[PDB]
């Protein structure tokens, strides 16, 4: 306030809203993508050999507003201070974006059997580690302006 301090502010929530939001549709997205592992049941009837029909067209949707979401998050600017804050989420939304677009080709395609070989799990737990970090370093430049 007195300029400088509130368009700085509201970017900052900006930010911290979208990475949310980023993050909430990556955690839909692996429930939604094993709905459909678990789906593939003894059942076989509802002829849906693997593919969409309800639960792999959210799986891809819900990942694509993920996607979006961190757009305007990434083409938004690194204040100064959140340099390596940014920089660790973009490493690790690109870890963990990828590790889901393989569920899919794996889920349509029918493929379970790689489905269940790489870490869904650490990849995620990395960025919910990334994720942490950028927070306590987001409050800790306001854990100066309040």
């Amino acid at each position: 306030m007195n300029q400088q301090g509130f368009v700085i502010s509201n970017e900052l929530r900006q930010q911290q809203s979208e990475l949310t939001s980023t993050w909430d549709l990556m955690l839909q997205t692996r429930i939604n993508l094993s709905r459909s592992a678990a789906r593939m049941m003894m059942d076989a009837s509802n002829q849906q050999s693997s593919a969409k029909t309800d639960l792999l067209q959210n799986a891809k949707t819900t990942l694509a507003q993920a996607a979006a979401h961190y757009a305007n998050f990434k083409n938004m600017t690194p204040l100064p201070a959140m340099a390596e804050a940014s920089a660790n989420v973009d490493e690790k939304y690109q870890r963990y974006q990828a590790a889901l677009a393989e569920l899919i080709q794996f889920l349509d395609n029918g493929n379970m059997d790689a489905y269940f070989a790489q870490p869904t799990q650490g990849m995620q737990n990395a960025l919910g580690e990334a994720l942490g970090n950028y927070a306590r370093v987001s409050e800790n430049l306001y854990r100066q302006t309040f």
